[PDB]
């Protein structure tokens, strides 16, 4: 999910980081103040 700010937008992840990503979802955010593509393609 990457709309925009993800954070509370396109960015439901159990709150994560900042462009962090994991590995299967991708937090890069938390939700809320965000600006991170929690998806890389």
């Amino acid at each position: 999910c990457t709309t925009g700010p993800c954070c509370r937008q396109c960015k439901l992840k159990p709150a994560g980081t900042t462009c962090w990503k994991t590995s299967l979802t991708s937090h890069y955010c938390t939700g809320k103040s965000c600006d991170c593509p929690l998806y890389p393609g």
